[PDB]
RNA sequence: UACAAGCGAAUGAGUCAUUCAUCCUAAGUC
RNA sequence: GACUUAGGAUGAAUGACUCAUUCGCUUGUAGA
C-alpha cells in the first residue's frame, strides 16, 4: 500500500495561529479586538442577548463576515458576525472578566466544586486553587456579553452583568418574609431568575412558580426535604420555608449545527424539574436571556474556529494573486472529508479536479515531448495524475493537519476555563501533536477508530483522505478562478507545468511545404474556418499510410481535454448529482460506440484514408448495420478505429486555437447535440439487468462460449414460478452477453417487473457459527441452486422487568427476547415455515431461525 | 431537552471480508 | 478472439465491525 484505503496512519492537527499567541498578564495592560454575536430567529420564541468575542490578533475580513444557521429543536436561528471596532481593558476590568467565563462555562458545562465527599472530606472551588494550566496558551478568547439595548450601536459590556457574577464569585470565595443567601429579594414576581446552589454546585435557570409547599412536605425513602438535606449533606435548614422554589435544571450542548432529523422523529417529553429551599440559593443579579445563550455558543465558534483553518491555508499558497480571490466557506468544504457528518463534503469537488490534472499533465506532456511516442506518454502521465505520487506531494507540504475527519462531539470542547470532565489521556506515545512518518504509525488493521481525536491532537486517517485532498484544491480553484488559477496551485505542491513553447510544434509542420482540395470538404462540417490545413489533416491517417506521422497522439491528447469538458458541462448544470451518478453521465457520453455513432451521423468518417482490409469489411458492415428511425441505433458495436477520429479532432483544433478551450466547445456542442441526461440515461442492460435482479431476490446462472468468429450466449433466470432463457451472439463476445441480456429484460418487462443434506439430492456443506455464519452458507447455497431469496419475519417482544434470561456462554442479561419465523419458497414445492427461539438480537434470532428450519430440512 | 455508564431497535455514512460487473488510457502472453 | 497485470473514476447483493442524530428500558449520581 502507498495510499490507497486501507493504510492507515496518524497525523497531526494544526492550531489556528491567528488565535492567540500570548497574553498581556505581564505589562498589565491588554488591547483586543471585538466581534459582535447577534442572534436573529425564524421563530419568535425569545430575544437572544447578544455576546462579543475578544482576540489578540484580529481577522481576515472574510471571516469576519459570515452568516450561518442554527437548528435547535424546530425553531432555525440565524448568526452573524459583523465586528465592531476594538476596546481596552484595565487591570481590574480584566480580572473581573476571568471570573465571568470561568464561573459560566464551568456552571452549565463540568462541575465547580473540586472535592470529594467519598475519597477525603474536602472540598474546593475551583477558583481559590491553582488556575491558568486550563488556559494552556494556544486557545484564548474571553467571550462577554452585550447590553442589545441600541439607539445606533451597542457597543457595550454590560457591566452590571460582569459585577454581579464577581460579586457572587467572592462571596462564594469567603462563603414580607423572602430570605436568600446574600439577596432578601423580592416576593411580589420571583420568576425569570436565576441562581446558584450552594450545597452542590450546578448554577439553575428559571424560577418561577412559588408553591404553596413548606420545607416540611412531602418527599416523592424519605419523608420531607429537611430530613433529606439532614441526612445527605448534615445541613439543617435555617428557615421552615413557607415558600419553596421548582425550577428548570441546565443539560448540555447538542451539536447546534446541522439539522440531523427536523428536516431529515423526535418525540419530546416534558421538562423536569427540581425543588430546592430558597436558604440554600444565592442570586444573581444577570438576566436570563445571557444564560439561554451561552448553549449557541460552542456551536458557532466551531464553525468559526473551522474558517480559521480556511483562510490560514488560503494565505499559504498565494505569493501573487492573478484575479482569483476565492471564498474561505469554499476551502472549508474541499478539505472536510465524507466521514464528517455536514453538507458538502469534498468529493464533488474531487471528481472535476482529477480531470483538471489528467488535462493539464497531458497537454503538457505533449508539448514537452514532440518525439515520443503515445505509450510512452502515457507511462509518465500514469507516473504524475497517480494515487500514491499526490501522497508524496501532499504530506510533504503539511497539508495533511487541515483534513477534518472528525465527529465534532460537542460534550468535550476545551474552552478557555473549562475543567472538561471529560478526558481521553495520550498513550500515542509522542508528545509533539504532529508526528513524523515511520512505519511505526502506519497500520493494515480494523478495529480502530476513523477520526476519534487525542488530547494533543492525533487522529487515524484513511490516506485516500489526504490524497485525493490535493485533488479538490484544485477543483475549488478551477470553479472559483480560471484554468490559469490552477496551475498555481499545481505550482505550489510540485507537480510541473510548462505552458510556454507552445509554437514549436505547428512551427515544424508548417514548414514541411513539399516533402512530406480533399480536405475542403471536411471544413463544411466541423463548421470553423482552421487556421492550419496541415494539422487537420494529420489527424487523419490512420496508420495505412505508414507515413512518418500518426493520428494516436492526438488522440492521446483528444480524449484528456473531452473528458475535461464533459465534465466541466456536468459539474455546473446538475448540481444536486454526486459522483457516482456524474460518473454514470460521463460514461454515456465518452462511450467508446457513442463516438463512433457520432462520427457516421455527421457524415465525417468517408475522409479517412486507410488499406486494412480487415477494418474495410468492419466499416461496411456497421454502417449497414444501422436500423431505420428517432435516431438510428447500429446492431452490432463496431469498430473502435472509426471512433478514434472524433477524439483525434478535439486535438488539432486546440493546437490551432493555441491552447484556447472555449473555442473548442464551441466546435464540439452542435456535434453532440443530444447530450445525455439523468431521465433519459439507459444503463448498459447487463449492469442494468444484474442490478435489477439483486434488487428483487432473484438469482440466475449464465453460460458463454467463444466458439468461433460467432460467439453465443444463453441467461437463464429463475421467477417464483418459472424459468426464463435469452439467447445471444457477437463476434467480440463481451457484449453479446449483454445483447442476450437485453434480450431477456425486454422479455422480464412484458410481466410488469422494472455436511448435512437438502431434501433429497442437493448437498449442504459444513455448518458456519460466529453471528454470520448459516445465512452466509444459505445465501451461497440459493446462490448455486436457483432458488430465491428468503424472507425474515419477527416479531418483537419487550419487558418492563429487569431482566430477560437467555442462556449461552454468558450470563447474557437483555431486555429483548426475540423470535422470527421465516419463509423458503422453493420452486414447484410448496413454501415452508418454521421459527426460532432464543437469543435477544435480531441478527442472531435471524440465525437461529435459520438452524431450525436447516434441521426441519433434513427430514423431509 | 438534569448528568454519566450498559443492553436493544430504526435511519444514514465509512472501512473490511467473500463473488459478480460498467467506462475510458496503456502493456504482455497464447 | 481468450487470459493476466499496471494506472485513474465507480456501482450492486449478503455478512461482521465503527461513528453520527433520535427513541424504549436498567443500575448509579455532593441531581431532586
Ligand atoms: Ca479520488
Ligand atoms: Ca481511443
Ligand atoms: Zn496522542
Amino acid at each position: 500500500a502507498a495510499g490507497s484505503k486501507k493504510r492507515k496512519e496518524l497525523h497531526g492537527t494544526t492550531c489556528a495561529n491567528a488565535l492567540s499567541g500570548t497574553w498581556g498578564e505581564n505589562i498589565d495592560g491588554a488591547t483586543f479586538q471585538a466581534y459582535k454575536f447577534d442572534f436573529c430567529c425564524n421563530i419568535s420564541g425569545e430575544v437572544y442577548s447578544s455576546f462579543s468575542l475578544l482576540l489578540e490578533s484580529t481577522l481576515a475580513e472574510d471571516v469576519g463576515k459570515v452568516e450561518m444557521d442554527l437548528y435547535l429543536v424546530r425553531k432555525l436561528v440565524k448568526a452573524s458576525v459583523s465586528p465592531c471596532g476594538q476596546i481596552r481593558l484595565s487591570q481590574e476590568e480584566l480580572v473581573k472578566a476571568k471570573y465571568f467565563q470561568q464561573f459560566f462555562f464551568n456552571g452549565m458545562f463540568g462541575k465547580l466544586f473540586v472535592g470529594s465527599k467519598s475519597q477525603g472530606t474536602k472540598r474546593e472551588f475551583l477558583l481559590q486553587t491553582d488556575t491558568s494550566s486550563l488556559w494552556h496558551p494556544a486557545f484564548m478568547f474571553l467571550l462577554l456579553p452585550v447590553e442589545t439595548n441600541d439607539l445606533a450601536s451597542s457597543a457595550t459590556i454590560d457591566w452590571s452583568a460582569i459585577n454581579s457574577c464577581a460579586s457572587i464569585v467572592e462571596f462564594l470565595k469567603k462563603n414580607n418574609l423572602i430570605h436568600f443567601a446574600n439577596a432578601s429579594s423580592d416576593k411580589n414576581s420571583l420568576e425569570e431568575l436565576v441562581v446558584i446552589a450552594i450545597h452542590t454546585g450546578r448554577i439553575y435557570s428559571i424560577v418561577e412558580a412559588v408553591s404553596d409547599s413548606s420545607a416540611m412536605s412531602p418527599f416523592e425513602g424519605y419523608a420531607t426535604y429537611a430530613e433529606y438535606f439532614n441526612k445527605k449533606y448534615g445541613i439543617v435548614l435555617a428557615h421552615p420555608n413557607q415558600p419553596l422554589m421548582k425550577l428548570k435544571q441546565s443539560h448540555h450542548a447538542h451539536n447546534l449545527l446541522v439539522d440531523f432529523n427536523e428536516e431529515m422523529v423526535r418525540k419530546r417529553k416534558p421538562n423536569i424539574h427540581a425543588h430546592l429551599p430558597p436558604e440554600l440559593l444565592a442570586r444573581i443579579d444577570v438576566p436570563r436571556a445571557v444564560l439561554k445563550s451561552i448553549y449557541l455558543l460552542p456551536s458557532v465558534m466551531h464553525r468559526l474556529e473551522s474558517l480559521m483553518l480556511a483562510s490560514q491555508l488560503r494565505e499559504e499558497i498565494d505569493c501573487s494573486i492573478d484575479n482569483f480571490s476565492i471564498s474561505s466557506t469554499s476551502i472549508l468544504e474541499a478539505v472536510t472529508t465524507l466521514t464528517c457528518p455536514e453538507s458538502f463534503s469534498m468529493e464533488r469537488l474531487e471528481l472535476l479536479g482529477d480531470s483538471v490534472l489528467k488535462y493539464v499533465a497531458s497537454c503538457h506532456l505533449f508539448l514537452k515531448y514532440p518525439d515520443k511516442d503515445e505509450g510512452q506518454l502515457s507511462r509518465q502521465r500514469q507516473s504524475i495524475i497517480s494515487n500514491s505520487n499526490l501522497h508524496r506531494l501532499t504530506t510533504s507540504r503539511k497539508l495533511q493537519g487541515y483534513i477534518r475527519n472528525g465527529a465534532f462531539e460537542p460534550r468535550r470542547w476545551t474552552a478557555p476555563g473549562q475543567f472538561s470532565l471529560f478526558p481521553v489521556p495520550c498513550k500515542c506515545g509522542i508528545d509533539t501533536r504532529e508526528v513524523p512518518l515511520d512505519p511505526k504509525f502506519f497500520t493494515e488493521n480494523m478495529t480502530i477508530k476513523i477520526g476519534k481525536s487525542c488530547d494533543m491532537g492525533h487522529r487515524w486517517v484513511v490516506s485516500k483522505s489526504v490524497s485525493d485532498c490535493a485533488e479538490a484544491l484544485i477543483g475549488a480553484y478551477y470553479v472559483s478562478g480560471g484554468l490559469s488559477a490552477s496551475l498555481h496551485m499545481m505550482k505550489w505542491l510540485g507537480i510541473d507545468v510548462d505552458f510556454d513553447p507552445n509554437l514549436v510544434v505547428e512551427a515544424i509542420n508548417r514548414v514541411s511545404l513539399r516533402c512530406y482540395d480533399e480536405l475542403i470538404e471536411l471544413e463544411r462540417k466541423i463548421q470553423h474556418e482552421f487556421s492550419a490545413k496541415f494539422l487537420l489533416k494529420e489527424a487523419i491517417t490512420h496508420s495505412s499510410l505508414r507515413e512518418s506521422y500518426s493520428y494516436e497522439r492526438l488522440e492521446f491528447l483528444g480524449d484528456s481535454v473531452l473528458d475535461f469538458l464533459i465534465t466541466r458541462h456536468l459539474f455546473n448544470t446538475y448540481e444536486q448529482t454526486g459522483p457516482g451518478e456524474m460518473t454514470d453521465l460521463r460514461s454515456a457520453c465518452v462511450n467508446n460506440e457513442n463516438f463512433a455513432q457520432v462520427a457516421v451521423k455527421n457524415n465525417l468518417h468517408t475522409h479517412l484514408q486507410r488499406c486494412a482490409t480487415v477494418l474495410e469489411t468492419q466499416i461496411n458492415d456497421y454502417l449497414m448495420s444501422f436500423q431505420k428511425p428517432g435516431r438510428s441505433i447500429p446492431s452490432i458495436q463496431g469498430p473502435k478505429a472509426l471512433g478514434d477520429v472524433v477524439e483525434s479532432i478535439a486535438g488539432a483544433l486546440l493546437i490551432d486555437t493555441r491552447l484556447d478551450l472555449d473555442q473548442v466547445w464551441r466546435v464540439f456542442e452542435p456535434l453532440l447535440s443530444p447530450l445525455v441526461t439523468p431521465d433519459k440515461l439507459q444503463l448498459p442492460p447487463y449492469r442494468e439487468l444484474n442490478e435489477l435482479c439483486d434488487s428483487l431476490g432473484y438469482f440466475f446462472r449464465v453460460k458463454c462460449s467463444n466458439d468461433g468468429v460467432k460467439a453465443q450466449a444463453t441467461i437463464q433466470l429463475q421467477l417464483d414460478d418459472v424459468l426464463l432463457t435469452g439467447d445471444g451472439s457477437e463476434q467480440t463476445n463481451k457484449l453479446a452477453l449483454g445483447k442476450a441480456a437485453s434480450h431477456l429484460l425486454t422479455q422480464l418487462e412484458k410481466r410488469n417487473i422494472s455436511e448435512i443434506q437438502s431434501i433429497v439430492i442437493p448437498f449442504i456443506g459444513p455448518i458456519n457459527m460466529k453471528k454470520g455464519g448459516p445465512r452466509g452458507t444459505l445465501h451461497e447455497f440459493c446462490k448455486k441452486h436457483l432458488w430465491p431469496m428468503p424472507t425474515f419475519d419477527t416479531s418483537e417482544e419487550k419487558s418492563r422487568t429487569p431482566f430477560e434470561f437467555i442462556d449461552g456462554g454468558e450470563k447474557r442479561t437483555s431486555f429483548s427476547s426475540f423470535t422470527s419465523t421465516i419463509t423458503l419458497r422453493i420452486p414447484n414445492r410448496e413454501a415452508v415455515m418454521y421459527a426460532g427461539e432464543a437469543r435477544p438480537d435480531k441478527k442472531s434470532s435471524f440465525d437461529s431461525a435459520v438452524v431450525e428450519l436447516l434441521y426441519e430440512l433434513e427430514r423431509r
